[PDB]
């Protein structure tokens, strides 16, 4: 197809659970080990095809810790959709992302598409937050939820897809 679309993108979450890798691997197909803590936010780009149209993704990383909260709405002011991501086996940071979709659904744009990501999918044998309890949460705050993993990729380019689909 001949035609072109872009949004901006922001991710949001406790620190760390994952969120710049959740990015790096959307992005550069890679995965760090040792990723460095995100100071602020960082910005990247990907294009992607999505049937007829050549989507391009302007993605906002921020940084998680409770220091740069206030920062987050030069982040998520203009953005047309949110990945709000937890660490399955962290219950606290599944709590935290509860109430960065509170603030989302509070003070961003009515029409945001806000995705959860159950990152660290990988570690289910350090499961702290149940799969289905998590789906129930996303389904009543109507959020497009879905288990990922930065380090295996496992739907990491779904769920940016995903999103793309429902703008
Ligand atoms: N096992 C596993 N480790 C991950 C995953 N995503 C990130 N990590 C690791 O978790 C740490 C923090 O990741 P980072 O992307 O910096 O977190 P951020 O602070 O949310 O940006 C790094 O050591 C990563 O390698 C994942 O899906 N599975
Ligand atoms: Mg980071």
């Amino acid at each position: 197809g001949n035609k072109i679309c872009q949004f901006k993108l922001v991710l949001l979450g406790e620190s760390p659970v994952g969120k710049s890798s959740l990015v790096l691997r959307f992005v550069k197909g890679q995965f760090h080990e040792f990723q460095e803590s995100t100071i602020g936010a960082a910005f990247l780009t990907q294009t992607v095809c999505l049937d007829d149209t050549t989507v391009k993704f302007e993605i906002w990383d921020t940084a998680g810790q409770e220091r740069y909260h206030s920062l987050a709405p030069m982040y998520y002011r203009g953005a047309q959709a949110a990945i709000v991501v937890y660490d399955i086996t962290n219950e606290e940071s599944f709590a935290r992302a509860k109430n960065w979709v509170k603030e989302l659904q509070r003070q961003a744009s009515p029409n945001i598409v806000i995705a959860l990501s159950g990152n660290k999918a990988d570690l289910a044998n350090k499961r702290a937050v149940d799969f289905q309890e998590a789906q129930s949460y996303a389904d009543d705050n109507s959020l497009l939820f879905m288990e990922t993993s930065a380090k295996t990729s496992m739907n990491v380019n779904e769920i940016f897809m995903a999103i793309a689909k429902k703008l």
